[PDB]
């Protein structure tokens, strides 16, 4: 719901209300995961050249009972364009590396997750200053790229977008915090087909379940997608990390062994635009094992099942 | 504030900030307790047929000190309508309990209360999936029935309204999270009148105040009010609860004692629909005692006054 | 954004997403300060004579990482206005005598400062009964007056505007929670012209970084700004608060210190209405000293670098 236009000043105001159930055997899996988004896009014109704008979505918990609190920004900063000469934008808003990971990230309700917001750049952070670049100039049509800086540590970042004519798309992205990470990505984007998939390598993942960082990490995800007419995006994908050399911040080491690692089987059924249905069954892999056990990570099967209502 | 209508699409944007403060020696209670709400109901159509729905609704206190937060879901879920088959809506939701008990919670401020919100469905709960049926099928007119599932533990429901033509409603609820409870109502809705009475039995109370719960509980409240035509309802009301044989959760056993009783003084006085201010006047019979002294429960009485302001 | 108006009952809700960025050594200041707010201001007409508001305004940090939260009512109340009779509004609302202090919080970042919000009246605070007195009973044109009354301890407040014509602007409050403290207030509002100065005195701070409160407390603040035409608000700015035998709650005493003390050289540039960017460089002349260490008070110079978008 687009709420203010007048004088050339744009304002939503986006919401979610999604209604979830987990089922699974991992107690602190199977349960109401229900949720809500409410945000905000904004736009303020001035001249021909350039627009000011500026954004804040929030995510807050509706599982939790009350007397408590469960939320976060999701993202809140506010930026400039210039026309030709793309765009800046400082606060809390997705690293630049997300720009090619987001291509796998797409499932009915799991996915992405390789990374963590916060996971030192590859999906959101905090202090970030990002500066687009749309179709080179005006120069290059179908090449976009984007350089980051995050905040604290520092942090420097790179990705180059390009979607070879067509629906092909060949993604990049490197990103270094002070611990460079790196990353590919290919989406296909036609005919109501949607095929992702991408990957990347680290040096340090760090706050990453509760057991400190590896030496290195390697993750991989894809995922293939049909868009059906009356509605309805049944979705099959994988995706998977491995480790290395990983300590208990002090000592413990636990070596090499995967991180995350499923098969998933999917439909979103929407309705219309504002209303969505969905079924997700996450096919996991991943042995109950020593890492896995004290470090908490989920070894067990789940699917969900979600009435989302936007906005 | 219905903000939004477009393509059958409709967005209310509601909100109030109630300004009050109460009276009393119990220093728990003498003081402010100014809040807010920010909520959200939501529509989209589609078709002739089915209409989707969601809502949320939070309260913020603005009691609070500064770098201070106090606040919850009221409720947050999203639902599906279709025509003469009702409703289906998942996520934090008023127990099905409720429908029956909230003909009583209409006092100026204080009232409902023998129930809490999280008191095992009497209010409000989380994981909640109800199904709601109007009408019964566009078949009886003015029978509607309700019946719902809560969340975590398991627990089902049922609640049966009928306004027995003119103004008379009977209300009846059963409800047994797993711990049954009944519940009977009586509402009388006519010539600017309202009489409303219901109570109800339990099983087990359980998070109440700060000490386990029954073997048996026993709740019963009735209200009368009018409302004048200068915009004023002043509302007498009488309620209270028993107890059975009840837990310190370990031992303590505290037996047969009341667990709220008071009778209530109340004028509400209605500017316009968007702004009231209110007079409310607790009073409070409970005799400070083990009981409640170890508990933490109200012995005192209370006067509140409020300028509550909507939208 | 005004966002509805319909049969006498005006809502707006503003908002703004700051994205800025702190320099300095003190690592408790250097780095990001991104945060949003979120208010709305409110109003119903009913009759000639009177008409009802209420009001309410947030700010959420967008600085703190993901699982967290940081944020507080800034204010919440709900009033009623009697035509040439002025104002009552309870709730979350500025002392009164922010009223005369306030001609001086206008820097691009940094000021007010010298008292905090809860710093026992001087700013905001919690259960604020205001009545407020616009033009003198329609009587004497250009005299404001406002009286108020504080929550939990117990408060009395005054402050007297006077704008002599012109844009000569005279400021008196007088404030004592039960503790009094005083105002006097000068600002020079024309020609593009904006001069400010007030200061004040008290009894006890309290609420003061971490280490109790003096016996005596002696602020002063002055600020110079020029409004330039194609936009940017250059101002330059000094203040200071001194003490007297200062307690750490329990014994320590620390004396005769300075508590904060600096001049502010600051540029805001605003583009349009709705998106600022600012300059800003706190020159900070305290040393580093027993009072400052223990206490945590800032002794390091800093300066800010923001892009505000309102709404
Ligand atoms: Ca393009
Ligand atoms: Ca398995
Ligand atoms: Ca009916
Ligand atoms: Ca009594
Ligand atoms: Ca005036
Ligand atoms: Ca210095
Ligand atoms: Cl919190
Ligand atoms: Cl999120
Ligand atoms: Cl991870
Ligand atoms: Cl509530
Ligand atoms: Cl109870
Ligand atoms: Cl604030
Ligand atoms: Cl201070």
């Amino acid at each position: 719901a687009e709420i203010y236009n007048k004088d050339g000043n744009k304002l939503d105001l986006f919401g979610k209300v999604d209604g979830l159930h987990y089922f699974s055997d991992d107690k602190g899996s199977d349960g109401d995961q229900t949720y809500m988004r409410i945000g905000f896009k904004g736009e303020t014109q001035v001249n021909d050249q350039l627009t000011g704008y500026g954004q804040w979505e929030y995510q807050i918990q509706g599982n939790q009972t009350e007397g408590s609190n469960d939320s976060w920004t999701r993202v809140a900063f506010a930026g400039l364009k210039f026309a030709d000469a793309g765009s800046f934008d400082y606060g809390r808003n997705y690293g630049v590396t997300y720009d090619v990971t987001s291509w796998t990230d797409v499932l009915p309700e799991f996915g992405g997750d390789t990374y963590g917001a916060d996971n030192f750049m590859q999906q959101r952070g905090n202090g970030y200053a990002t500066y687009r670049n749309t179709d080179f100039f005006g120069l290059v049509d179908g090449l976009d790229f984007a350089l980051q800086y995050q905040g604290k540590g520092d942090g420097y970042g790179g990705s180059l977008t390009y979607a070879i004519g067509e629906g092909f798309s060949v993604g990049g992205a490197i990103t270094t915090s002070k611990a460079t990470v790196y990353t590919g990505g290919l989406k296909y984007d036609a005919n109501n087909i949607y095929l992702a998939a991408q990957y990347s390598q680290t040096y340090n993942a760090t706050r990453f379940g509760t057991s400190g960082f590896a030496n290195k990490a390697q993750n991989f995800e894809v995922v293939a997608q049909y868009q059906f007419d009356f509605g309805l995006r049944p979705s099959v994908a994988y995706l998977q990390s491995k480790g290395k050399d990983i300590s208990n911040g002090y000592g413990a080491s636990y070596g090499d062994q995967d991180i995350v690692k499923y098969v998933d089987v999917g439909a979103t059924y929407y309705f219309n635009k504002n209303m969505s249905t969905y079924v997700d069954y996450k096919i996991n892999l991943l042995d109950k094992n020593d890492f896995t056990r004290d470090a908490g990570i989920n070894t067990d099967d789940i699917v969900a099942l979600g009435l989302v209502y936007q906005f």
